[PDB]
């Protein structure tokens, strides 16, 4: 069900780059990966906590709708799409952290704590500030266990309602054209060491689907988009996408 | 409220075609058009219908949702995506006729002529057959009775609910990049004069959206294209895409 294909170190070594690919093919229910070992080693989510983050805000009506604005608190950040307004899908989009702390706050340590729980999430552990602990705190979360939460939120299967995952699956829409669908979130966590980039999510085809988990050693905010780039040569020579 | 701006017309001129393009900024709650008399002319919705039939078929529970196969049945037909298995999602993407008249004919023409009329669609009128009334029958839409209809299913505003709105929103995914998301359907008139081409749907901005609807004389499938193309040419020439 699990297989080592270490064939795509090339394309971390050819970046000289250090990090895990996991795919899983939904159809025929087999995995994927260049390091299983890596592959089964959790970090901190950072900003892919924010699929999970975004399903308890909507189910908890912290968040109404996809369409719902949130006013800039007028603190000048220093990545300039944060200073500014933002629903759920730029939110998503731009990673806006101030965003979702908001809605960590409102949702508050009771309630994320149970719905982490019912999500079989990582470790299950907020322990920290309940507005950073995904960015500072105890969660830790591996490849293959964002895989194993992606594809129950493909198939609604997180106990929330299916409008949340359809709204949180809306917002993850990151590419599309006639080829493949590409839902997905990044991910770049440097307060704790190591400092690691992330990208988890799935690409859907015609008659399959297939789920992505991957995470490499970032030191540098320079390489963040060898996350995107290394995951898609990935997919071209497995044939996933052309 | 609206406007008329006929320089889009060189846009037409340029590939020898002659249509008109509709759009509505909704964010300004203003429109514009190159020829307001045929943006209110109404022609035959031919698959652009695919848009309301999908979402009777998923409110009266004729598709479950956007995962069930609607197996090939067998006959060859000419257009080669059509001989293999569909859901929902391939089924709107490729325009794959025979399972949509599949759909009208187990809605049947009582509840098709109900929630046409609850939907305000077009003339409402369902006069013809009941599997392809949308492409030789009695009904006719305007684009911009189609913005009109699109506008609703937006909001999630149509008396389906809100779920059946959701999943016919995904289903018409068309493109999405860092800069645009457009949600989309294609129509391609044959059986009555005028052959015309349809492209409806909107582009979702970060904070804005675009509706637009278009048709265009089309006596040939060779420029079927052009939809596409020169919808592309309005939407730059107004700053509203890259
Ligand atoms: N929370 C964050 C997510 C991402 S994401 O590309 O993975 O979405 C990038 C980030 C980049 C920086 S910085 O070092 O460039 O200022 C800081 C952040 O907090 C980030
Ligand atoms: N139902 C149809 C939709 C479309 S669409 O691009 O507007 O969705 C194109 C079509 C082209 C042909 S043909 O002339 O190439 O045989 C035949 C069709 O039935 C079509
Ligand atoms: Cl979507
Ligand atoms: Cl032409």
């Amino acid at each position: 069900m699990w297989q080592e294909n270490k064939s795509w170190n090339a394309h971390f070594t050819e970046h000289k780059s250090q990090g895990v690919v996991v795919l899983w093919n939904e159809n025929k229910q087999q995995g994927f990966t260049n390091n299983l070992k890596r592959a089964n080693q959790a970090f901190l989510p950072a900003s892919t906590f924010k699929i999970p983050n975004s399903l308890i805000a909507l189910d908890l009506g912290v968040v109404k709708d996809e369409h719902q604005v949130f006013k800039w608190d007028g603190q000048t950040r220093d990545i300039a799409t944060w200073n500014r307004d933002h629903n759920l899908i730029t939110a998503m989009k731009y990673s806006v952290v101030p965003v979702y702390q908001e809605f960590a706050r409102q949702i508050g340590e009771a309630r994320m704590s149970k719905m982490l729980h019912a999500f079989d999430y990582g470790n299950e552990d907020i322990s920290g500030n309940v507005d950073s602990f995904w960015l500072d705190g105890g969660i830790r979360i591996s490849a293959t266990e964002q895989i194993s939460f992606l594809r129950k939120l493909y198939h609604n299967k997180l106990h929330v309602s299916e409008r949340s995952q359809r709204i949180v699956k809306q917002a993850m829409l990151t590419e599309a054209n006639g080829d493949y669908i590409i839902r997905a979130k990044t991910g770049y966590s440097t307060r704790i060491e190591p400092k690691i980039g992330w990208w988890v999510g799935w690409v859907e085809l015609d008659d399959n689907v297939w789920f992505f988990a991957m995470n490499m050693d970032m030191p540098t905010s320079d390489g963040l988009g060898l996350r995107q780039a290394i995951t898609k040569e990935v997919l071209k020579q497995e044939k996933i996408i052309p």
